[PDB]
Protein backbone atom coordinates (compact mmCIF):
# COMPACT_ATOMS: atom_id res chain seq x y z
CA UNK A 1 0.00 0.00 0.00
CA UNK A 2 0.87 3.69 0.35
CA UNK A 3 0.85 3.90 4.16
CA UNK A 4 4.54 3.22 4.78
CA UNK A 5 5.47 5.63 1.97
CA UNK A 6 3.36 8.38 3.53
CA UNK A 7 5.08 7.69 6.85
CA UNK A 8 8.53 8.09 5.26
CA UNK A 9 7.41 11.33 3.57
CA UNK A 10 5.91 12.83 6.73
CA UNK A 11 7.59 16.19 7.42
CA UNK A 12 10.24 15.43 4.80
CA UNK A 13 12.21 17.89 2.72
CA UNK A 14 12.34 17.49 -1.06
CA UNK A 15 14.97 18.49 -3.63
CA UNK A 16 15.01 18.27 -7.42
CA UNK A 17 18.14 16.52 -8.76
CA UNK A 18 19.00 17.10 -12.42
CA UNK A 19 21.40 14.81 -14.27
CA UNK A 20 22.90 15.49 -17.69
CA UNK A 21 22.84 11.80 -18.66
CA UNK A 22 21.11 8.51 -17.93
CA UNK A 23 24.40 6.74 -17.18
CA UNK A 24 24.88 8.56 -13.88
CA UNK A 25 21.32 7.84 -12.69
CA UNK A 26 21.76 4.18 -13.59
CA UNK A 27 24.97 4.10 -11.55
CA UNK A 28 23.20 5.82 -8.64
CA UNK A 29 20.42 3.21 -8.75
CA UNK A 30 22.92 0.33 -8.81
CA UNK A 31 25.27 1.60 -6.10
CA UNK A 32 23.08 3.75 -3.84
CA UNK A 33 25.20 6.91 -4.22
CA UNK A 34 24.92 10.42 -5.62
CA UNK A 35 27.25 13.36 -6.11
CA UNK A 36 26.34 16.95 -6.96
CA UNK A 37 28.11 20.26 -7.49
CA UNK A 38 29.59 22.01 -4.40
CA UNK A 39 26.77 24.54 -3.97
CA UNK A 40 24.06 21.86 -3.83
CA UNK A 41 26.31 19.59 -1.79
CA UNK A 42 26.37 22.24 0.93
CA UNK A 43 22.57 22.64 0.80
CA UNK A 44 21.96 18.88 1.07
CA UNK A 45 24.33 18.47 4.02
CA UNK A 46 22.41 21.23 5.85
CA UNK A 47 19.04 19.68 5.00
CA UNK A 48 20.15 16.19 6.13
CA UNK A 49 20.55 17.42 9.72
CA UNK A 50 17.29 19.41 9.66
CA UNK A 51 14.66 16.85 8.63
CA UNK A 52 13.58 13.30 9.40
CA UNK A 53 13.83 12.57 5.66
CA UNK A 54 15.52 14.32 2.75
CA UNK A 55 14.09 13.14 -0.56
CA UNK A 56 15.95 13.52 -3.85
CA UNK A 57 13.69 13.46 -6.91
CA UNK A 58 15.70 12.66 -10.04
CA UNK A 59 15.24 13.93 -13.58
CA UNK A 60 17.60 13.34 -16.52
CA UNK A 61 18.00 16.49 -18.60
CA UNK A 62 15.98 16.45 -21.84
CA UNK A 63 14.28 13.16 -20.87
CA UNK A 64 10.85 14.69 -20.19
CA UNK A 65 10.54 12.49 -17.10
CA UNK A 66 11.49 11.88 -13.51
CA UNK A 67 13.44 8.64 -13.04
CA UNK A 68 12.57 7.96 -9.40
CA UNK A 69 13.22 9.20 -5.89
CA UNK A 70 15.46 8.28 -2.99
CA UNK A 71 16.12 9.26 0.62
CA UNK A 72 19.51 10.54 1.83
CA UNK A 73 21.04 8.15 4.35
CA UNK A 74 24.20 10.18 5.03
CA UNK A 75 25.95 13.50 4.65
CA UNK A 76 28.49 13.69 1.84
CA UNK A 77 31.79 11.87 2.29
CA UNK A 78 35.15 11.95 0.54
CA UNK A 79 38.05 9.62 -0.15
CA UNK A 80 36.03 6.47 -0.76
CA UNK A 81 35.83 4.61 -4.07
CA UNK A 82 36.09 7.06 -6.97
CA UNK A 83 32.70 6.53 -8.64
CA UNK A 84 33.00 6.30 -12.43
CA UNK A 85 30.56 9.07 -13.28
CA UNK A 86 30.22 10.11 -16.89
CA UNK A 87 31.25 13.72 -16.75
CA UNK A 88 29.70 16.44 -18.92
CA UNK A 89 31.89 19.00 -20.67
CA UNK A 90 33.72 21.37 -18.35
CA UNK A 91 33.12 19.04 -15.40
CA UNK A 92 35.90 17.44 -13.34
CA UNK A 93 35.90 14.55 -10.89
CA UNK A 94 37.02 16.92 -8.12
CA UNK A 95 33.81 18.91 -8.67
CA UNK A 96 31.74 15.73 -8.14
CA UNK A 97 33.86 14.62 -5.19
CA UNK A 98 31.73 14.19 -2.11
CA UNK A 99 29.50 11.11 -2.12
CA UNK A 100 26.10 10.86 -0.47
CA UNK A 101 24.63 7.46 0.29
CA UNK A 102 20.97 7.14 -0.74
CA UNK A 103 18.19 4.57 -0.27
CA UNK A 104 15.88 4.30 -3.25
CA UNK A 105 12.18 4.59 -2.48
CA UNK A 106 11.00 4.35 -6.11
CA UNK A 107 13.06 3.42 -9.16
CA UNK A 108 10.12 3.87 -11.58
CA UNK A 109 9.69 6.73 -14.05
CA UNK A 110 7.04 9.47 -14.07
CA UNK A 111 6.45 11.56 -17.22
CA UNK A 112 6.28 15.34 -16.73
CA UNK A 113 2.84 15.25 -18.36
CA UNK A 114 1.57 13.54 -15.22
CA UNK A 115 2.77 16.31 -12.86
CA UNK A 116 1.44 19.30 -14.81
CA UNK A 117 -1.08 20.05 -12.03
CA UNK A 118 1.65 20.48 -9.37
CA UNK A 119 3.38 23.83 -8.83
CA UNK A 120 6.29 24.62 -6.53
CA UNK A 121 5.87 27.64 -4.20
CA UNK A 122 9.66 27.84 -3.83
CA UNK A 123 10.12 28.34 -7.60
CA UNK A 124 7.47 31.03 -8.24
CA UNK A 125 4.69 28.39 -8.59
CA UNK A 126 6.19 27.10 -11.82
CA UNK A 127 5.35 23.48 -12.66
CA UNK A 128 7.37 21.21 -10.39
CA UNK A 129 9.26 19.82 -13.41
CA UNK A 130 10.90 23.27 -13.73
CA UNK A 131 13.94 23.94 -11.59
CA UNK A 132 17.70 23.83 -11.45
CA UNK A 133 19.69 21.05 -9.84
CA UNK A 134 19.10 21.35 -6.10
CA UNK A 135 15.85 23.32 -6.28
CA UNK A 136 13.91 22.74 -3.08
CA UNK A 137 10.31 21.57 -3.52
CA UNK A 138 7.82 22.62 -0.84
CA UNK A 139 6.40 19.85 1.40
CA UNK A 140 2.86 19.59 0.00
CA UNK A 141 3.95 19.68 -3.65
CA UNK A 142 6.81 17.23 -3.06
CA UNK A 143 4.51 14.83 -1.22
CA UNK A 144 1.94 14.88 -4.00
CA UNK A 145 4.67 14.46 -6.62
CA UNK A 146 6.09 11.38 -4.90
CA UNK A 147 2.60 9.89 -4.56
CA UNK A 148 2.14 10.15 -8.35
CA UNK A 149 4.91 7.66 -9.09
CA UNK A 150 3.93 4.07 -9.85
CA UNK A 151 4.44 1.83 -6.82
CA UNK A 152 7.82 0.08 -6.79
CA UNK A 153 6.91 -3.31 -5.34
CA UNK A 154 10.59 -4.35 -5.43
CA UNK A 155 11.31 -2.07 -2.43
CA UNK A 156 10.43 -2.87 1.19
CA UNK A 157 10.12 0.40 3.08
CA UNK A 158 10.61 -1.41 6.42
CA UNK A 159 14.40 -1.02 6.41
CA UNK A 160 14.17 2.62 5.31
CA UNK A 161 11.81 3.35 8.21
CA UNK A 162 14.28 1.95 10.75
CA UNK A 163 16.99 4.39 9.61
CA UNK A 164 14.83 7.34 10.69
C1 LIG B 1 26.63 12.59 -10.60
N1 LIG B 1 26.17 13.97 -10.53
C2 LIG B 1 25.75 14.62 -11.74
N2 LIG B 1 25.95 13.98 -12.98
C3 LIG B 1 25.54 14.61 -14.20
CL1 LIG B 1 25.78 13.82 -15.78
N3 LIG B 1 24.91 15.93 -14.16
C4 LIG B 1 24.70 16.61 -12.84
C5 LIG B 1 25.08 16.02 -11.69
N4 LIG B 1 24.78 16.84 -10.67
C6 LIG B 1 24.20 17.94 -11.19
N5 LIG B 1 24.16 17.79 -12.53
C7 LIG B 1 23.62 18.73 -13.50
C8 LIG B 1 24.70 19.72 -13.90
C9 LIG B 1 25.94 19.26 -14.67
C10 LIG B 1 27.00 20.27 -15.06
C11 LIG B 1 26.83 21.74 -14.68
C12 LIG B 1 25.60 22.20 -13.91
C13 LIG B 1 24.54 21.18 -13.52
N6 LIG B 1 23.36 21.59 -12.79
S1 LIG B 1 21.99 22.06 -13.69
C14 LIG B 1 22.42 23.41 -14.83
O1 LIG B 1 20.89 22.45 -12.79
O2 LIG B 1 21.40 20.93 -14.42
Amino acid sequence: GTSKLKYVLQDARFFLIKSNNHENVSLAKAKGVWSTLPVNEKKLNLAFRSARSVILIFSVRESGKFQGFARLSSESHHGGSPIHWVLPAGMSAKMLGGVFKIDWICRRELPFTKSAHLTNPWNEHKPVKIGRDGQEIELECGTQLCLLFPPDESIDLYQVIHKM
